[PDB]
């Protein structure tokens, strides 16, 4: 039929990011939290600025990051320390 080659579904183009089908074409562009490695899409190191905590320590996780404040306080899933 001619579905118009994805580019974007291909194991070797974006993988685990939001595409957008273009005519011969496509572009990965990765979610909020994520990014492009050439091509494979995943999330980054958020840890890798500044401990969110605010004080703990940074993680790296997905769609945000993670972190333990000073032990004794009651971090988040990806958000920062509260
Ligand atoms: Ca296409
Ligand atoms: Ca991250």
């Amino acid at each position: 039929s001619a579905v118009d080659m994805d580019e974007c579904k291909e194991p070797d183009v974006c993988k685990h990011g939001q595409c957008i089908n273009t005519d011969g074409s496509y572009r990965c562009e990765c979610p909020f939290g994520y990014i492009l490695a050439g091509n494979e899409c995943v999330d980054t190191d958020e840890c890798s600025v500044g401990n969110p905590c605010g004080n703990g320590t940074c993680k790296n996780v997905i769609g945000g990051f993670e972190c333990t404040c000073e032990e004794g306080f009651e971090p988040g899933p990806m958000m920062t320390c509260e």
